[PDB]
């Protein structure tokens, strides 16, 4: 089997991408944030505290003839940005782009933190990291991909995120028309539960490539590119007037600037992030100061190849026995 679904930016900055997901019978379609940095499929629901729902579409398990409460199971998750959610668990039929999994754990939110409430466009998350990170207790549950992978034509999914435009998540096949030149694969460590890999270095604009190992995670659920402070300083030094602001929470730059590209290495291959992809717009409405798309990871504990990096590539998440990542230009 295969599936293919369009993923759409939630706003004009590509802050996140939503993908329609069919849950239950008859289908209830919710727009979920596909997150290769986490492993829970959770949704706003009829059980979510009413004051914490503000425009999201909800899953109502009582209206699904295939929903079954997973007795005794609870979940609770906290994300790197400080947001969180928790609740109970149903199993139900879940389909993405024509690919159907029966008995998928659908984690129904009883509580969500304010950042989720305040974003009416995201109805939940669909985790695509390794199932070892799933938070369901006392019986950990499998991700959608883990449940589907034995049925897929090939045990892979691909992320093809658009710049200020829709893109595609495919399951079970590699669309050879969706990229240019060849797919360069690299080794993954699953020891922390992430799609963790080592970039071979970077370049700023037309500058020389610096060969240096940068361990990080491929994370579709993170907006920006978080890299070591040395790398980030080297990038922003090429932008007149750019500085790190403790007040704002990162590097800012004149909105009048033309940003240089940023290149990262994948083995001997190179992925070029155009400068425009690094512009996240005014820090506040009407400000002439803009928020950078490359930021320091120093306070995180891990480097994160988020959407800024991934949307410059066609990315293969190879979930074979010995997992790997592939990157192609497009
Ligand atoms: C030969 C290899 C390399 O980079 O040395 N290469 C080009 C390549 O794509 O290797 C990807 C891979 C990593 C780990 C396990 C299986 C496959």
């Amino acid at each position: 089997s295969t599936g293919s679904a369009t993923t759409t930016p939630i706003d004009s900055l590509d802050d996140a991408y939503i993908t329609p997901v069919q849950i239950g019978t008859p289908a209830q379609t919710l727009n979920l944030d596909f997150d290769t940095g986490s492993s829970d499929l959770w949704v706003f629901s009829s059980e979510t505290t009413a004051s914490e729902v503000d425009g999201q579409t909800i899953y109502t398990p009582s209206k699904s003839t295939t929903a079954k409460l997973l007795s005794g199971a609870t979940w609770s998750i906290s994300y790197g940005d400080g947001s969180s959610s928790s609740g109970d668990v149903y199993t139900d039929t879940v389909s993405v782009g024509g690919l159907t999994v029966t008995g998928q754990a659908v984690e129904s939110a009883k509580k969500v933190s304010s950042s989720f409430t305040e974003d009416s466009t995201i109805d939940g998350l669909l985790g695509l990291a390794f199932s070892t990170l799933n938070t369901v207790s006392p019986t950990q549950q499998k991700t959608f991909f883990d449940n589907a992978k034995a049925s897929l034509d090939s045990p892979v999914f691909t992320a093809d995120l658009g710049y200020h435009a829709p893109g595609t998540y495919n399951f079970g096949f590699i669309d050879t028309t969706a990229y240019t030149g060849s797919i360069t694969y690299t080794a993954v460590s699953t020891k922390q539960g992430f799609w963790e890999w080592t970039s071979t270095g970077y370049a700023v604009g037309s500058g020389t490539f610096k060969s240096t190992s940068i361990d990080g995670i491929a994370d579709t659920g993170t907006t920006l590119l978080y890299l070591p402070a040395t790398v980030v300083s080297a990038y922003w030094a090429q932008v007149s007037g750019a500085k790190s602001s403790s007040s704002v929470g990162g590097y800012v730059f004149p909105c009048s600037a033309t940003l240089p590209s940023f290149t990262f290495g994948v083995g001997s291959a190179r992925i070029v992030i155009p400068g425009d992809y690094i512009d996240f717009g005014p820090i506040s409405t009407g400000s002439s100061s803009c928020f950078g798309g490359i930021q320091s990871s120093a306070g995180i504990g891990i480097n994160i190849f988020g959407d800024v990096a991934l949307k410059a590539a066609f990315v293969v998440f190879n979930g074979a026995t010995t997992p790997t990542l592939g990157f192609a230009s497009k």
